[PDB]
């Protein structure tokens, strides 16, 4: 799955961004495939990640298994998670730099969502 | 797992319903078979399809992971479904007609127990 | 996982615990080590088994797949609800002792965490 989930331009800032902060080379095509067949390992319909919206349904299916989950799921967590970034084309060097970001969102979407109810009336 | 889910009359309406409605090809045995050797894989026990309440749940249990799962997944969800008509000897053609049953169904129970809830009072 | 999991200490009570409440064959080493290969299959972190509370989260985490899970899964949950005891220290004869008690653990909690909330004021 490397011409289906990440076009020309996603694909460059990819591979620039390094698996951990303080750490060197960053993420591989290597990484989406494992993700991908990774998903099917689970049962997973790995489409969703093609998509913004996919692979943040794929985040709520896993937060369920996040603290008590495996290692190399937390990986599987963690690289979708960049990926939804990703696909927003966002600033972000490496992975802990993303998942903020999406740590940002929750609150930002209640922070907002929560400013709709109220906003009416 | 072929003479215990399916009774030799019960499997003959599941010998007849056609895996989709614009199409012709019709249930089988590897359809449980393979069915039985996905639940195990899942940790679930397939003992549970041979009742007519065993398939009432397990579908329960797969609603979560069903938005977002994959194809087999879609697939194994298809065959209990119509396991538990099948289990009510309730007459559907092919798989659409019996998944609008089991969605035809949900709100026929929780109309009349909401109703005989409000009955009591 | 052997020298982890368990210390010298508890891991001896395990070593005296049967299978089976009326039977005879014991706990073993295998338990252990197979239950945490299987964690590792379905996702799950083992090194939660080595406390007192990485296998309170897990039962949670299970229980959810209790009543539909498979036997094989039946069989790892009972696994870590007596090492659970095990690292209490707790004196449990064989593993059906340890499941009743374990179902005494959450309501002795909210019996008096209730209490806590009627003490405060
Ligand atoms: O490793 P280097 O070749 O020395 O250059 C790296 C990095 O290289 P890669 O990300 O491709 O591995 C950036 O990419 P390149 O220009 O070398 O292709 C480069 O410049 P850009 O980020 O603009 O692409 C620069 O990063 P930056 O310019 O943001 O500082 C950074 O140089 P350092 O090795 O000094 O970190
Ligand atoms: O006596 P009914 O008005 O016919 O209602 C009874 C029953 O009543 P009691 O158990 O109190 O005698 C329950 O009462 P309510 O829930 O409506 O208050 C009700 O629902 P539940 O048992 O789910 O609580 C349902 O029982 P069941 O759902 O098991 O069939 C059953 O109504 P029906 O006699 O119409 O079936
Ligand atoms: O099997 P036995 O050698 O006959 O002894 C067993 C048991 O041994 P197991 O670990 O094999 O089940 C205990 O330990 P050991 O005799 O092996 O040292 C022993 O004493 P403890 O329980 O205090 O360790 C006692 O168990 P209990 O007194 O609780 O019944 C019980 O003896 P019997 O099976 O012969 O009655």
């Amino acid at each position: 799955a490397r011409a289906s989930v990440l076009s020309g331009g996603e694909l460059d800032k990819w591979e620039k961004i390094r698996l951990r902060p303080g750490g060197k080379k960053q993420y591989k095509l290597k990484h989406i495939v494992w993700a991908s067949r990774e998903l099917e390992r689970f049962a997973v319909n790995p489409g969703l990640l093609e998509t913004s919206e996919g692979c943040r349904q794929i985040l709520g299916q896993l937060q369920p298994s996040l603290q008590t989950g495996s290692e190399e799921l937390r990986s599987l967590y963690n690289t979708i998670a960049v990926l939804y970034c990703v696909h927003q084309r966002i600033d972000v060097k490496d992975t802990k730099e993303a998942l903020d970001k999406i740590e940002e969102e929750q609150n930002k979407s209640k922070k907002k969502a929560q400013q709709a109810a109220a906003d009416t009336g």
